[PDB]
């Protein structure tokens, strides 16, 4: 998804990578179901 | 100074603006002296 840091870029400039997260906060300081499959 | 918000843009992106501060905090909720002069 994007927010927060993604929009920012993407409505700028015209880009928004993924990880943009752990881009930033690395850059500065900062259920399994059981299914009857056959194997 | 690039600091803490244009650093991710300018260095992943490739771009830059100068009030990235305010423009993040709206797209998102979130010295005197004396001289002498001739007037």
């Amino acid at each position: 998804v994007i927010a927060n840091t993604n929009l920012v870029t993407a409505l700028v400039m015209g880009k928004a990578v993924s990880n943009m997260d752990d881009v930033a906060r690395y850059l500065l300081g900062g259920g399994s179901a059981r299914v009857r499959a056959d194997l």
